[PDB]
Parts: structure tokens; C-alpha cells; sequence
């Protein structure tokens, strides 16, 4: 009988296109099956780099740190390299941007007991804060794989993690992406040396396809492949057109 | 002092070019100030059609007919002229394809009772419900201005309404209409015998603009609207 998940390797040919390797993993929540083109690497746990900002958002909201969506953080004042952080944010848009030092300092507000705790609760990859509490996720211990990255994400999208279902429904709002007659993608980048991420879902009128890809980044040009390799899984999948 | 309200006739272009006539309205929430092709038109009170599903979502979620945005209802086996409407539906797609069988069964379940107590709450419009209880919005008493279609949809965006901030959420996420890296919409269209709407917001990084457009009498409704959209430099 059929596999829960199902190894499809021609889609090695939309890396290859690329000159780089990864893997992307899709869950078709209506089938209950999974896909993808190495089944070992989506199991391998990498750090999970600014696809962090899912979870952290989840907790920060769950305890007040974050009162809601449209609360204004101002800009510390320090320039940075990347120029849409050099400003004020909200939830909407630091998540948009990647605004890293927002997300900081969201972290040290929830504090490593409160942050270890929620993640056990999230059941969220190897659940390891080791490092800084501010910087774990980016050069710490904790790692995560993209089967993982979907088991969490399939609980985030049912409102099954063990926080309040608001803060479930303002995270998925600032996870959005795309929107179109066509589909609905709820998404989030990283990157961190040598490995790029995006993570989301793809809402279509009768069905919900998850999914989460990794690639080798051995530097940061490139960034653009993470979203047009998915895609172009997704377009022979035929989940998009 | 500045005016909360200005008239740029200029527009007029937009729905002249398509041998047509209506009013745009648009709010600029940082600023506080509105701008309009037609001060009067933007006032006048027309039928909502099914832009009155924002409200009528609203109500049948905090009632808890409609229990989520996941909820099937399904398809009577009645087949209908627009093809999208013979299947069946969930909030999202209730909304998006503009299913009116759907709505109609949401509004008796409300009842005439528990609709205009929820509508004079609202401050909706003429909150007059007088009519059919499954097509006031279309055929009956009911009446709002684009001024009017603003001020509610303000009061949404900032989850004011009286009824819960969850349903309030959940109508916002089944308005959702375009999103992109430049902007995204949150908006419902109408058509009643003779008047198109599009009423919703536009989202910006750091600034909400309101809409709400009506025309003499499909996708002009949303073509005029970006038109303007894009002459104020709203949207690229
Ligand atoms: C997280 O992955 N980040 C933050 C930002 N995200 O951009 S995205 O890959 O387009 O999501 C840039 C890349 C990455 C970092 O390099 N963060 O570490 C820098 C800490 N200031
Ligand atoms: C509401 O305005 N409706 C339902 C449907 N909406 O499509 S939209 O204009 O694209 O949002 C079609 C038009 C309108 C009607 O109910 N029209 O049918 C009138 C016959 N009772
Ligand atoms: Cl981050
Ligand atoms: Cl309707
Ligand atoms: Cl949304």
C-alpha cells in the first residue's frame, strides 16, 4: 500500500536548473500523503534562522509582549545593512521585512524560561534555547527539520498549539504573502550561512497544500531561489498555476 | 484650517473613459482626511447589495450560526446561473465566489429580531431592515452611503464593532481579496439592478486607505477604483 510520504525526485531537476541542492517538502492536507524529492534530507534538522519569527510572534502575542498587529515599535536608532529595518514596525511588517532586532528584543521580553517552556509546548524541532536567548535561532542549538517545520505548521493552521487562538489568527495574518483569485501562500524566509529556507502553506478554495523547503545558499545572492524552486514544485504539482 | 473632505473632479476621466458615471471615496486613515470625485454622490444612500455580506458574515459568526471560517455548507442541488455557486462552500469561498444562497440561509437563521437589534448596533447604514428577511440588502428598505460604507469598514479594520473581535478577525481574513509585496486588499464588490460597489481598504507598510466606490450600471468596478488608486499613488 501507498506511503505516508512518497519520494518524487524529478523535482531535482528544478535545483539543478539552479546549480544548487535542497530539498521541498509538501503535505496535502486533504490526502493526508506527503511528497518529496529526498526523503532523507527532510528529515535533517537544520537552525531554523528567521522562519524563527513564527513561533517567537506566537509567544510574544500569547504573553503581551506583543498587544497586537498594529502596535508600533520604534527604530532603536542604529543603522543597519539592511535599510527597511532602519525605521518603526509593527507585527505586519517586521515579519514582512525580516526585522530582526524587533524579533530580539521580543525575545529577551519572554526570557528563556518562558521561551524554553512554549517551545516543549509547540513540540518545536529539538526544543534546544542553548545559546542567547535573543540569538539562539540564528547561531545557537536549536534545529529543525522540514517535516518538522510542516508538523508544526499543520498545528499553527488548525489552531491546535497551546496558545490562545487569537494569537494563532494574528500570526497567520502577518504570515501572509500572496494573494490572488487563484491562491493564498502564508509564508516565511530564512536564511543563515550556507542554508535558505521558506515555510508556509499554500490555501487553495478546497484544500491546503503545507510545505517546507531548504537549499544550499553558499552565499546570499540567490535569496530569490527559495520562493521560484518552490513555485516551480508547486507549478508541476499543479497547486498553482 | 486643512478640510476634512476634498473633491478632485480629475476622476471623473476614469469613469468617463468607459462611458459611465459613479463616485470613488477614499480615506486616508493616517491623515484623517477623505477625497472624492463628487462630495454629493458620496453621501447619497444606495442599496448594499452584497457588500451587505460583510455585515451579514459578521453577524451570523458572533451569533454562532456560522460556527468558523471552515464550516460546510452545502450545496442545495439547485443548479444556479453562476457556475461557482453549485458546490459547496465555507466562509472563504462563500465570500469570494459572492454565493447568495449561502447568505440567504445565514439571514433567516439570524432572524428579523436578532438582524436589525445587530444593525442598529452597527450604525449601518439606515439600519432600516424593512423587506424580505433574506433580501432587504438587495430589494428592500436598507440604505447606505459610501461615506457610510467607510465609517463601518473603520470601525472593522480597528476591531470597534460591537460584536466579538474574533468574528471581527475572521470577516477581515474572508475579505482578503489581492496580496503582494506592494499592498493588500480587503474588500467585498456588489451589484444591485442598476449600481455597482467595491467597498474595502487598501493595506499599506505604514497606512491604511479606505475605499468604497459606487457606479451607475463587472470589472470596471475594480478597474475605475484602481485607476484612482494608482493616480494618487496609492498602488504602483
Ligand atoms: C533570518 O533568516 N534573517 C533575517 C533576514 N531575513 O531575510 S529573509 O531570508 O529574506 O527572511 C535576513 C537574513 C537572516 C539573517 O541574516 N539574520 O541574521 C542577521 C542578524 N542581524
Ligand atoms: C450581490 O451584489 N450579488 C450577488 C453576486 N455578487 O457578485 S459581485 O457583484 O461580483 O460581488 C452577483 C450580483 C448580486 C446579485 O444578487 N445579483 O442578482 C440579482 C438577482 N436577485
Ligand atoms: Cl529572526
Ligand atoms: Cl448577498
Ligand atoms: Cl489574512
Amino acid at each position: 500500500g501507498p506511503k505516508e510520504w512518497q519520494e518524487n525526485k524529478s523535482w531535482n531537476a528544478h535545483f539543478t536548473e539552479h546549480k544548487s541542492q535542497g530539498v521541498v517538502v509538501l503535505w496535502n492536507e486533504n490526502k493526508q500523503q506527503g511528497f518529496t524529492n529526498n526523503l532523507k534530507r527532510a528529515n535533517q534538522a537544520f537552525l531554523p534562522a528567521s522562519t524563527f519569527k513564527i513561533p517567537n510572534s506566537l509567544i510574544a502575542l500569547d504573553l503581551g509582549v506583543v498587544k497586537d498587529e498594529h502596535q508600533v515599535f520604534k527604530w532603536d536608532g542604529q543603522t543597519r545593512d539592511i535599510a527597511t529595518w532602519n525605521r518603526d514596525h509593527n507585527l505586519i511588517t517586521a515579519m514582512k521585512y525580516s526585522v530582526v532586532p524587533v524579533y530580539q528584543e521580543f525575545a529577551r521580553q519572554i526570557g528563556e524560561a518562558r521561551m524554553s517552556k512554549m517551545l516543549h509546548a509547540f513540540d518545536y524541532g529539538n526544543e534546544d534555547i542553548s545559546g542567547n536567548v535573543d540569538s539562539f535561532w540564528l547561531d545557537g542549538g536549536i534545529r529543525i527539520s522540514a517535516t518538522e517545520q510542516i508538523s508544526f505548521l499543520r498545528k499553527l493552521y488548525h489552531n491546535k498549539l497551546h496558545v490562545s487562538e487569537r494569537s494563532q489568527r494574528i500570526v497567520k495574518q502577518a504570515m501572509l504573502t500572496e494573494a490572488n483569485g487563484d491562491y493564498i501562500i502564508r509564508a516565511k524566509t530564512g536564511y543563515s550561512p550556507k542554508i535558505g529556507w521558506w515555510v508556509g502553506w499554500v490555501e487553495l478554495d478546497d484544500n491546503v497544500w503545507f510545505f517546507a523547503m531548504n537549499m544550499d545558499m553558499p552565499t546570499s545572492d540567490g535569496l530569490g531561489l527559495r520562493q521560484a524552486i518552490t513555485k516551480e514544485v508547486l507549478k508541476q504539482e499543479k497547486i498553482i498555476p
